[PDB]
């Protein structure tokens, strides 16, 4: 069975159901602080910085596999960092020595490439290079990949991870996160209301579509477990696009739509890391792929967008 | 007032006096959970890991800096990860957060060649390089230079830290670590009995003399702010040997002295490190400097162990 942690953020609200219709509806399981609709799939309230709870878990619902999903963002982090620190450095521990102890075949944790700093290059990025993170968030994530690794490499624990670039999506509301802004965007758009953005207007990040996104991760999953080689830190990315550009190419679409720059703190954050990466190694070795450029996206996110609204 | 912690370790029983001779016994509070006698210097009992002992070291005595030494070695860590990971990881995110919130101006954290792993430049590292170490040991210290990184960045805490190659001392003596073997063979060199190396003959690693270790550490202590602009992370190193050379060398010394090879999986450690390091941004940033090469330290080494086994007596 499958234990998603932090099933109720961006990536946990469409992973549930796309790993239920793949796997089977009773094969997965939700669980979060915060309780979303699962669209019926199994959902218990797991707090992954008490060990107790997760073993429990692991316990009683016989866990095969895990998408540790559960962490606080670069954003919230940088506003809280005694709660990043608590959530993601020991709650990825506990969930770390809770699979080791028990039975689990599979871990795979979502990393960011927030793993990055300054001195990482800015462009075709590869995902073994200079990994100096400024922020919490990003500092817990690098942490993460290499405890994953170490556990692999010294006690077989399955666990995999890809870091993942802005992501684009519609299903869930956007949280003011660092790479939000190009969730954002399309809600004022729709409405033909005036953006405020908070990221510079030529801040270059690598993006892609939560499609993607998705496929990514369960393909990273779904991989044999002796053709992997980096197993953690798959640099993955779409394209890459500044704020400043994504206005333009939706304002082909949407012309009365505006825009504003007031940028803070999430764009010091977002200026430390690299503009492109390169994802030759996921697509290496277990043939990563994108299935929707960004004029995809943009009509994509617009027609989701406005027939939600 | 500085406090020291992690007092009883390699470092530690040597920094302790070092430190007490160049600002006075007063000024300086050896730390540890394992007392050992620390000659004048006031001791006192302390596990980093428990954050409200911290707490109350630096209020009663008003704590200026700390040389936050506490810590489980690569070796040691890899038998027991559970506990590297407690002490180091938690232990320095308890100092850092115990030194922001109360009014500690400095924080030293000596880190470690076990930030490096496969991926990592074999030949003159430089300090902004490929970290992706393959021991517990080395995933805490490299998070622990990020944190401390951080810490500044975000809070102002001024923190700094370097990396130390394989230290030689003739005080502290080895426990069983990575690469205690640089020690462990002059004990047998100076008794004409075989060695026991449990590092391949042909592993090269950066090495450096405790003296050169213990003035490294407090420079970077008392470098100029403005000219920190690496601050966390500096590679730090004084040559770069293989077992069998610093063997050889031993012997042009004592020739009545051999050696066998039968590794264990301290030598797996060892292979995912590099051979030799950069030491360029220390000596620019802060004036790191070196006073005694290999030859030197053989020398001395070999002069202070003879005496500590009684091999000529203290006269
Ligand atoms: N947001 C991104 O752009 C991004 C990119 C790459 C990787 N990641 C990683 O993916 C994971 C989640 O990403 P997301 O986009 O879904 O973020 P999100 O903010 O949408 O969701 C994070 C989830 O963590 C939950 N959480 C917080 N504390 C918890 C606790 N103690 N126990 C259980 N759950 C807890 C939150 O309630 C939330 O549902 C994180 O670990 C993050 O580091 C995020
Ligand atoms: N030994 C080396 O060659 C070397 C090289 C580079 C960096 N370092 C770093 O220097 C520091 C110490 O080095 P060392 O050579 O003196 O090692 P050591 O093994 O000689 O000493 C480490 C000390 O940590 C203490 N300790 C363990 N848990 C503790 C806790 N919870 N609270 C307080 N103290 C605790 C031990 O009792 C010991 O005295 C470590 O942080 C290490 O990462 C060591």
């Amino acid at each position: 069975m499958i234990l998603v942690t932090g099933s109720s953020g961006q990536i946990g609200t469409e992973l549930v159901p796309y790993l239920a219709e793949k796997y089977g509806k009773k094969n997965v399981i939700a669980s979060d602080i915060v309780q979303r609709d699962t669209g019926g799939i199994k959902f218990i309230t797991l707090d992954v910085s008490n060990r107790d709870e997760i073993d429990r878990a692991v316990e009683k619902y016989s866990i095969d596999a895990i998408f540790h999903l559960a962490g606080i963002l670069s954003a919230k982090g940088e506003k809280d960092p005694a709660l990043a620190y608590k959530v993601n450095m020991n709650g990825t521990y506990n969930i770390l020595e809770a699979a080791k102890q028990h039975r689990v075949e599979k871990v795979v944790i979502p990393s960011t490439i927030g793993v990055f700093g300054p001195e990482t290059p800015k462009n075709k990025v590869p995902s073994i290079t200079i990994t100096r993170p400024r922020t919490m968030y990003g500092v817990t994530k690098i942490a993460a990949e290499l405890l994953g690794q170490y556990y692999y490499e010294k006690f077989g624990l399955d666990v995999r991870s890809l870091r993942y670039p802005g992501i684009i999506s519609y299903k869930a509301e956007p949280t003011a996160g660092t790479t939000d802004y190009a969730v954002e965007i399309f809600y004022y758009a729709v409405k033909r209301e005036k953006y405020k953005c908070y990221l510079a207007p030529n801040r270059a990040l690598p993006m892609m579509y939560m499609p993607d996104a998705l496929k990514a991760l369960v393909d990273l999953y779904e991989a044999d477990r002796d053709k992997l080689v980096l197993r953690n830190g798959y640099n993955v990315t779409a394209y890459t696009f500044t704020p400043s550009e994504l206005y333009s190419k939706i304002k082909e679409r949407i012309p009365e739509f505006e825009i504003e720059y007031k940028e803070d703190f999430r764009d010091k954050i977002a200026a430390t890391w690299p503009e492109s990466l390169d994802s030759s190694e996921a697509s290496n070795e277990w043939g990563f792929s994108i299935e929707y450029d960004l004029d995809r996206t943009i009509d994509d996110m617009i027609d989701h967008i406005s027939e939600k609204l």
